[PDB]
């Protein structure tokens, strides 16, 4: 049966990502040069020599990890690739909603570099220093963590942000309710309970500010509807209608990144191969855990684009 197209976002970004992909294709070259034009920032220059510590930080890793997925679509559509035709859904983690939006056609190029540096700058910005953290569990499920989220409610504001698949759920919220929520994880056995304790409080509502600023700016820009649907990080079902797409993408800002359930949905409704498109292995990862049978195949080098247009048919 069909392929889906997965985006991956922030923690697969890499120094060195997509430079040889613009030494071998035009493509891809061109990709990172209208980035930086409409950033009028020689971000290419972070992507590909780092500092790590400085490709990272989410006004970077955003727009960068969305040129390097974006930069394997156009090389891929040169190649004969027509996503309409041959792609039955498109999805992205967090970020990488934007890129699955922009490989649908829904916003430009130059736009979706110009959202995503606004959207790193609003979530940079959205808490003040040693506010919020993060945590990455594995071993408990949703309901589990939800009661962990209500046990440690008297010391603050704890949510799931990611449901990954694969025993990963990703929590969010105050820095001391996330702290002894890590506790209380290890407590009960979780096979991993690790503290960010410097990080953004990303899909947490601590994060409305960065909601109010993506609003603003979705407001303004063009949009058309995609070409293939979207399954959106906060409602697990196709979304074609640019209106409510907007809507959707304001709301996941500070709600939970349903990916387990985003995976599962596609292996159900007549996919069985699951691309990543782009940098890294991440989703492909969690593919893998979360349905043994799907074949779920990585796209980010020259070999891999030839892989994935043969399994297309293209
Ligand atoms: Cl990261």
């Amino acid at each position: 049966m069909g392929a889906a197209f997965t985006f991956p976002g922030q923690g697969s970004q890499l120094i060195g990502m997509g430079k040889v992909l613009t030494e071998q294709f035009v493509a891809a070259r061109m990709v990172f040069e209208e980035v930086d034009d409409a950033l009028s920032e020689k971000l290419s220059d972070i992507i590909f020599e780092g500092p790590a510590d400085v490709l990272t930080l989410t006004a970077n890793a955003q727009p960068a990890l969305m040129a390097v997925s974006m930069a394997v679509i156009r090389v891929m559509e040169q190649l004969g690739l027509n996503v309409e035709k041959k792609v039955k859904f498109v999805a992205g983690h967090s970020l990488g909603e934007y890129s699955a939006l922009c490989a649908a056609g829904t916003f430009s190029l130059t736009d979706t570099a110009r959202l995503l540096r606004i959207r790193g700058n609003a979530m940079q910005a959205a808490v003040a220093v040693g506010e919020g953290s993060m945590a990455a569990l594995i071993g408990l499920d949703e309901k589990d963590v939800e009661e962990i989220c209500e046990i440690v409610a008297e010391e603050g504001l704890c949510q799931i942000a990611n449901d990954n698949g694969g025993g990963q759920i990703v929590i969010s919220g105050e820095a001391k309710a996330v702290e002894t929520a890590v506790e209380v994880a290890s407590q009960k056995g979780a096979k991993r309970a690790v503290l960010l304790p410097v990080s953004a409080p990303f899909h947490s509502a601590l994060m409305q500010p960065a909601a109010n600023a993506m609003k603003n700016a979705l407001l303004t820009v063009n949009k058309t509807a995609p070409i293939v649907p979207l399954i959106a990080n906060v409602s697990v079902i196709p979304e074609s209608d640019p209106e409510r797409i907007v809507s959707l993408l304001v709301q996941q800002v500070t709600g939970r990144v349903r990916w387990r359930e985003t995976i599962e949905w596609i292996s159900a409704n007549g996919v069985n191969t699951l691309f990543e498109i782009g940098s890294g292995k991440v989703l492909t990862g969690l593919a893998r855990r979360i349905n043994k049978d799907i074949k779920a195949l990585t796209v980010g080098t020259a070999e891999e684009i030839e892989a994935a247009l043969r399994v297309l048919g293209v």
